């Protein structure tokens, strides 16, 4: 409505948060912050729910 935030970003999440997400998903919680995020994004894009059909 006002002064709100529409859209979640992994970056915002801390190292502990990123690792937690990977654990629940069942991915490798190894590497650094970038490693966790990169893996999360790759998985999201691959296991995309809605079609990319943009426009």
């Amino acid at each position: 409505g006002s002064s709100g935030s529409s859209g979640v970003e992994l970056h915002k999440l801390k190292l502990a948060e990123l690792k937690q997400e990977c654990l629940a998903r069942g991915l490798e919680t190894k590497g650094i912050k970038q490693d966790l995020i990169h893996r999360l994004q790759a998985y999201l894009e691959e296991h995309a729910e809605s079609g990319p059909s943009s426009g």
